[PDB]
C-alpha cells in the first residue's frame, strides 16, 4: 500500500526534520524515550548499547545508527531493487535477536507520537503507516 503518492510524501516529510547534529540527536532520543516509556519491557533487548541509560554516548550512537538506517530505506522507497538490498541487510541485523514482531507496531506508534513536533499539523499518518509497514516487513 506504499505507492508513489505515499512514498513521495514520506520522503519530503522525513527530510522536513531529518537534520544533522544536535537536532538529529534530540529526535532519536525522544523517539526511544517514548518507546521505552510505552513498553519498558523492550529495554532488555538493548543491553549491548546501554539501553538503561539513553544519555550514554553508547546509546546515543545506537540511536543515530537507527535514524541513518531509517534515512537509507525511506530514500529507497521508489527504487525496488535497491530497497530490497538494504532491508535484507537490516533483516540480517535483527534476525537472531528474538525480537517479538509486535514491537515494530509499537516503534511505529512512538514515531507517530513524536513526528508532530517537527511536522506540526501536516503529518500524514496514513502515508507514514503504509510505508513504515513496507520497511518493517522487509526487516522481519
Ligand atoms: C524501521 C524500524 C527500524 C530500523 C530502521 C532499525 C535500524 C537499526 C539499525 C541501523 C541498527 C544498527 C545495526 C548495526 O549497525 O549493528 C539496529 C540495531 C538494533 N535494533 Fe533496530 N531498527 C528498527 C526497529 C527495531 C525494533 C522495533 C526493535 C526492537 C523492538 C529493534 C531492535 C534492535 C536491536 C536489539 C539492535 C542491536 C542493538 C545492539 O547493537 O546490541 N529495532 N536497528
Amino acid at each position: 500500500d506504499c505507492s508513489i503518492l505515499e512514498l513521495l510524501k514520506v520522503k519530503n516529510q522525513w527530510r522536513e526534520a531529518f537534520g544533522e547534529g544536535h537536532h538529529r540527536v534530540q529526535f532519536g532520543l525522544e523517539l526511544w524515550k517514548r518507546f521505552f516509556d510505552t513498553h519498558p519491557e523492550v529495554k532488555g533487548l538493548f543491553k549491548g548499547v546501554n539501553g538503561d541509560n539513553i544519555y550514554s554516548p553508547e546509546f546515543a550512537a545506537h540511536a543515530e545508527r537507527v535514524l541513518s538506517g531509517l534515512d537509507m530505506t525511506i530514500g529507497l522507497l521508489d527504487d525496488t531493487n535497491a530497497f530490497k538490498a538494504q532491508v535484507t541487510h537490516l533483516h540480517s541485523q535483527h534476525v537472531e535477536r528474538s525480537i517479538n514482531p509486535e514491537f515494530y507496531e509499537h516503534f511505529l506508534g512512538a514515531l507517530l507520537h513524536v513526528l508532530p513536533k517537527y511536522l506540526g499539523t501536516k503529518l500524514d499518518q496514513d502515508a507514514w503507516t503504509k510505508c513504515f509497514h513496507t520497511i518493517a516487513d522487509g526487516i522481519k
